[PDB]
């Protein structure tokens, strides 16, 4: 949406509704029994066990995949044999949110940045560093995330693609950035409502 030498915004704004509305959605999301909590057991099988399985992952790639979604809720305040709360979780949010941009701001890799890597080997199947509308669609609709193909559509026509058409992890980490962590307005519509704003 900005080309590919645009400067990450690096503060905050946690009290924005569009933020807390993104991350209630998630959480209401993984929620998947509507008990008001969720652990960190539950994003590692979904990852490990559903994600990584249908969509054909080794064994070794749904090892370093299923490190980095440790790694990244972890970072969130999950735990593995622990439940999480509404108000807890979205505390452990801000947390995560200033650690990664902190991390970015010092040239130090992110742990959203780390996530795309493992995941984009598994569903790149061209090997670029990059993912076609159709790989994007079953990955998304696999994990739930996204439900129709105009929503897929609609993040690619948002997002600035490749000479080939297709998604690159390092413009997909700029637009989580800006969407899951700093509240960039020109990162707003990547999910094409499929998670709100
Ligand atoms: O970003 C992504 N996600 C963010 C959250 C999420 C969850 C809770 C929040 O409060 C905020 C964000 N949940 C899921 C889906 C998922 C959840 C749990 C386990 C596996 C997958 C998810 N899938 C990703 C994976 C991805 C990562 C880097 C990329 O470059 C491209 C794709 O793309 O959409």
């Amino acid at each position: 949406s900005m080309g590919s030498r645009y400067a990450v915004k690096l503060d905050t704004d946690f009290d924005n509704p569009k933020w807390i509305a993104r991350h209630k959605h998630m959480f209401n999301f993984l929620d998947i029994n509507s008990n008001g909590q969720i652990n960190l057991n539950e994003m590692v099988h979904k990852a490990s066990n559903i994600i990584c399985k249908k969509l054909g992952a080794t064994e070794e790639q749904t090892r370093r995949h299923q490190k980095c979604v440790e790694d990244f809720f972890g970072g969130a305040g999950l735990e593995y044999d622990k439940d999480t709360t509404w108000p807890e979780y979205i505390e452990g949010w801000k947390r995560l949110a200033k650690t990664e941009l902190e991390r970015h701001s010092k040239n130090r890799v992110t742990l959203i940045r780390l996530w795309g890597d493992a995941l984009f080997d598994i569903i790149d199947k061209d090997g670029n560093g990059s993912v076609s509308l159709d790989e994007w669609i079953q990955y998304t609709h696999c994990a739930g995330i996204q439900q129709s193909r105009g929503q897929c559509e609609a993040t690619f026509a948002h997002c600035d693609l490749d000479g080939d058409g297709k998604l690159d992890v390092d413009e997909m980490t700029r637009q989580h950035l800006g969407f899951w962590y700093s509240v960039d307005s020109t990162c707003e519509g990547l999910y094409g409502g499929a998670v709100p704003y």
